Parts: structure tokens; C-alpha cells; sequence
């Protein structure tokens, strides 16, 4: 039985009156968004970013990651990249996967098949990931006033804009930079929740689309609950924090016992907005560069 899509989350078009800062706008939209845990948001047309990472100097060593090691129960990462090199990797992997031009598979297709996958036990396929990578290490991909690369005058407005991800408000009342994700086709991130119960804010620098599935948090108990019933017994009883690294799970069976899940594909130059406490895991589509940081309220 193939995959069947999850109905799609909000997508958010503001004006350059609603655009002008992440916070006031996810607070008027969150009536809405926070009952679907995920939400996307596409700026104004002629709101670009200059892509302001050092790609010159930009080197990684990715993570392997085996789709099905859950129901499968000796690679390491040891090849560093460039980010050129990942690419060519990247796309010589889905071009001879698909027997296509990378371009042309379907978002559908590469959505149908991850799943499949990651549940086959006659298939072992392997893929690369370049996750935690600090933006203090090769800078943001936005730009930044920090005197460590120069900022054109058509860059400073980026630089100063409240979508910056590096302008987030990340400080928590009481008595962080943001991540870099290289990806590839099939490169992916399991069911989780963020420290603190965070808000996080996802932005594609470029690349192909990131394909996001994401719960309300009115509905977060009843997905833990479900991940302990079917998770294997020796992870069942593992800490949340540590019992997360290993919470893949397909949306189909969640939704087959009552959670609600939504999702959709993230394109370059759009955001993804997690809400408190809501539910979130995805796959790359192909070759592509996000940021991501944690913020809160
Ligand atoms: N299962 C899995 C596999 C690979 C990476 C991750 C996790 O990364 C951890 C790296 N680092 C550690 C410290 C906290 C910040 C992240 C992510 C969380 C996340 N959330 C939203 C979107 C994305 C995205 O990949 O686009 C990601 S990846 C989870
Ligand atoms: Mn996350």
C-alpha cells in the first residue's frame, strides 16, 4: 500500500505591511498554525537574500544514515565534502536512483519512495546528511554585520532584517546561533520535539524542496503515546531526549491511530515555522541548504 500524502499545512502569503517582523506576524497567524503544529510562509516576491556563506572554505563531513536501521533489527563518516563536491554527489546519487534528470522526479515519487524505504528489509540504501553545522563555523548563509565578511550596500537590508535568522530573539525569560543543513535526496530527520519546547524557524537558502510532516501540539501525547506502543521494547522505555534519535515513524501509521499530521514541501526562498511543542520530522527532496534556528516567545 503506498504512501498517502498528509493533508497540506497553511501556507502563509504577507504583504510588505504584514512582512515586517517574524514575531508580531506568528502571533497573529498562530490561531490558525498552532493547530496544525507547522505552518509555511512565503516572503514578498522581491524579498531576496544574498547567499552569504564562505563557499570557498566551506568543508563537512556529513552523517550516514541507513533509511531502514529500525526495521533492519559498516560505513562511516569519514569523506569530507566541499560543498561542490556534496553536490555532485548529491545529484549523481538521485539521478541514477531515479533513472531521471534530478529536476524531473516528482515530489510525490521521492516522498512515496523514501517511506518505502525506510520500511523495506530486501533494500539497504544509504545516504549522507551535513546536519549540526554551526553558522559560527562558516558563517550564516545570511548576511551578517560581523566584520568577517563584507556586506554590500544591497546586502545591508538582509543584514538588518527581522527574517534574518540571526536577529531572532533567542534569550528565555529567567530568574544560540542558528544550525546549517546540507542535504540530499532521502537525507532526513525523525519525529522530535525542541528543547524548552521551542518555537524553531526554518529558512531554505536554496536547493531542491524540503518535504516536512508536522503535529499539532494538542495532539503530542497522543503521538508519544503511539511512538511507545509500536517503538521496539529496548528503546521503549529510553529518556524522550534520547529516545528521539531513533523516532522514525511513518505519518500514515500515526494517522492511523487518530494524530493528525500535516505537511508540506518547503521550496527556496520560503520558511517553515514549528509552533511549541509541536511534533516535526522531514527528508530532503534533493541538494539543498537550509538554517534553522530555535526562538521563543
Ligand atoms: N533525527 C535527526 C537526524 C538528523 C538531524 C536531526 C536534528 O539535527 C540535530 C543537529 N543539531 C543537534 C542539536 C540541536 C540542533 C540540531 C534535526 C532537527 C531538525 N529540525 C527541523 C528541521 C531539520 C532539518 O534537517 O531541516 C532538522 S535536523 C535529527
Ligand atoms: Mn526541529
Amino acid at each position: 500500500a503506498e504512501f498517502v500524502p498528509p493533508p497540506e499545512c497553511p501556507v502563509f502569503e504577507p504583504s510588505w505591511e504584514e512582512f515586517t517582523d517574524p514575531l508580531s506576524f506568528i502571533g497573529r497567524i498562530r490561531p490558525l498554525a498552532e493547530k496544525t503544529g507547522i505552518c509555511k510562509i512565503r516572503p514578498p516576491k522581491d524579498w531576496q537574500p544574498p547567499f552569504a556563506c564562505e563557499v570557498k572554505s566551506f568543508r563537512f563531513t556529513p552523517r550516514v544514515q541507513r533509511l531502514n536501521e529500525l526495521e533492519a533489527m559498516f560505513e562511516q563518516a569519514v569523506r569530507e565534502y566541499t560543498l561542490q563536491s556534496f553536490g555532485e554527489m548529491a545529484d549523481n546519487f538521485k539521478s541514477d536512483y531515479f533513472n531521471m534528470p534530478v529536476h524531473m522526479v516528482p515530489t510525490e515519487l521521492v516522498e512515496k519512495e523514501f517511506w518505502r524505504l525506510v520500511s523495506s528489509i530486501e533494500e539497504d540504501v544509504i545516504v549522507e546528511y551535513g546536519a549540526d553545522i554551526s553558522s559560527k563555523d562558516f558563517g550564516s548563509g545570511f548576511p551578517v554585520k560581523d566584520g568577517r565578511r563584507k556586506i554590500l550596500p544591497e546586502e545591508e537590508e538582509y543584514a538588518l532584517s527581522g527574517w534574518n535568522l540571526n536577529n531572532m530573539p533567542v534569550l528565555e525569560q529567567s530568574v544560540k546561533v542558528p544550525w546549517l543543513y546540507v542535504g540530499m535526496c532521502f537525507s532526513s530527520f525523525c519525529w522530535h520535539i525542541e528543547d524548552h519546547w521551542s518555537y524553531s524557524i526554518n529558512y531554505l537558502h536554496w536547493g531542491e524542496p524540503k518535504t516536512w510532516y508536522g503535529v499539532p501540539s494538542h495532539a503530542a501525547e497522543q503521538l508519544e503515546e503511539v511512538m511507545r506502543e509500536l517503538a521496539p521494547e529496548l528503546f521503549e522505555s529510553q529518556p524522550d531526549l534520547l529516545h528521539q534519535l531513533v523516532t522514525i515513524m511513518n505519518p500514515n501509521v500515526l494517522m492511523e491511530h487518530g494524530v493528525p499530521v500535516y505537511r508540506t514541501n518547503q521550496c527556496a526562498g520560503e520558511f517553515v515555522v514549528t509552533f511549541p511543542r509541536a511534533y516535526h520530522s522531514g527528508f530532503n527532496q534533493g541538494y539543498n541548504f537550509a538554517e534553522a534556528v530555535n526562538f521563543c516567545t
